[PDB]
């Protein structure tokens, strides 16, 4: 099966934003760094500047348009690699679907906080979260039509980490 490429080199369509502006974005998503780089290409950078509260950002798969991943729950993963300014930053990481069909929620997260999957270092850490972790929560969401990748707050502290080759991969055939 077909990676799923989420990040790789350039500014991703999407939202992203906060209730005072604590967040870092231009155009409404996320910085592309080009003086931090990892094998050869730019990162993406998730910097949240000060205290305060809300702040998300979604990172689309297609557009906005739904993609199927019901086919990559079983054994697929999200991999990425991250670093921190600093290291333990945490926040909430998931997906968003949407289904126009579903009245008690026409778009619904699953969510799991970062920390659980990978303790962040100042160095570079390859981690992989498997999507049967998320996409199976009794929730109504649907695999089937995720739009985003999701960040969102966890705690009210700053950080800043920095995103490579973010993808949706599956070993299955």
């Amino acid at each position: 099966l077909l990676d799923v490429q989420i990040f790789k080199d350039s500014p991703v369509v999407g939202w992203s934003g906060s209730g005072m502006g604590e967040l870092e974005t231009i155009g409404d998503t996320l910085p592309v760094d080009t003086t931090v780089t990892y094998n050869g290409l730019p990162t993406l950078r998730l910097n949240v500047q000060t205290t305060v509260g809300w702040w998300i950002s979604l990172l689309t798969l297609r557009g906005w348009n739904t993609h199927d991943l019901s086919q990559y729950v079983e054994n697929g993963y999200l991999e990425f690699d991250i670093k921190g300014k600093e290291g333990g930053e945490d926040f909430v990481i998931g997906f968003r679907d949407k289904v126009y069909e579903r009245v008690y929620g026409l778009e619904i997260d699953v969510t799991t906080v970062i920390s659980n999957y990978v303790t962040v270092t100042t160095d570079w850490q390859h981690v992989k979260i498997p999507l049967r972790d998320l996409m199976k929560i009794n929730n109504g969401f649907d695999p089937s039509s995720v739009t985003c990748l999701v960040f969102s707050k966890r705690y009210a502290d700053p950080f800043t980490v920095w995103f490579s080759d973010i993808k949706i991969t599956s070993e299955d055939n």
